[PDB]
């Protein structure tokens, strides 16, 4: 009690990072000063619910052990067993990888075959099999940088991109979220599809990624993302030179 109190409580409780705390104390002061229900206040509201509502430091218990994986991988697809063995050899690399080697090595991952082979469903048991939340987001058709990172909330109907949407609705730092679709991004971008797709999944860059409405740095390098395909051909070649295939089937 009540929304503006628990609002300030708010801000010192979810391991905001401190920067982030000044800035939006520095919005609630003046929230606090506007002529409520107003569209501004409405606006600034909106805004402290998204920087208080995006996770921080809430992690879900870190448990990646493969031979698990390996029983899981089995409950939830017959045969495979090239597949599953390259995506534990995947993740073994990970449940032991050390430095920024991880930033370098890491190549992004990519599920590719043709439709109904069960690429989404691979995901979903590799999620669960780890004990993390699984979120998956469409790229087929996407045809706006402003899809992936957001409007400054200045313009009217602004909000954020869909990786701080799906942050918020999987409500802690280390999800697993899988990109369906990146060969069939829309060939209409105003912006830079590759650029775009690279500053979420690269983990060079992805620590420190900006969304427009947001305005702050956010850290994405704990998510596990994975990404999916029919096709190789139409993934952009920037996107490409940074993947490890694993082919479906395979």
């Amino acid at each position: 009690l009540s929304d503006l109190e628990a609002l300030r409580k708010k801000i010192e409780e979810v391991g905001m990072p401190e920067a982030v705390k000044t800035k939006a104390l520095k919005e609630l002061d003046r929230l606090e000063r506007m002529q409520q229900g107003s569209p501004e206040a409405t606006v600034a509201r909106t805004y402290l619910d998204w920087l208080t509502e995006v996770p921080w430091s809430k992690a879900d218990p870190e448990v990646l052990d493969i031979n698990h994986t390996r029983q899981v991988l089995d409950e939830d697809h017959y045969g495979l067993k090239d597949v599953k063995e390259r995506i534990l050899e995947y993740l073994a690399v990970r449940q032991l990888t050390q430095g920024l080697d991880v930033r370098n090595k890491a190549p992004i991952l990519v599920l590719v075959g043709p439709p109904g082979v069960g690429k989404t469903s691979l995901g979903r048991s590799i999620a669960r099999s780890m004990n993390r939340k699984f979120h998956r987001i469409s790229l087929g058709g996407v045809r706006d940088e402003a899809e992936i990172r957001g409007h400054r909330r200045t313009y009217i109907g602004a909000m954020p991109g869909k990786l701080i949407h799906a942050m918020k609705q999987v409500g802690v730092i280390n999800p697993v979220i899988l990109l369906d679709e990146i060969d069939k991004m829309s060939s209409d971008w105003r912006g830079d599809p590759a650029s775009a797709m690279l500053e979420v999944l690269d983990p060079e860059q992805n620590n420190t990624f900006t969304d427009h409405y947001l305005d702050v740095p956010y850290d994405l390098s704990k998510v596990f993302f994975i990404t999916t395909a029919n096709t190789l051909q139409t993934i952009p070649r920037p996107l490409l030179d940074r993947m490890e295939v694993i082919e479906i089937p395979g």
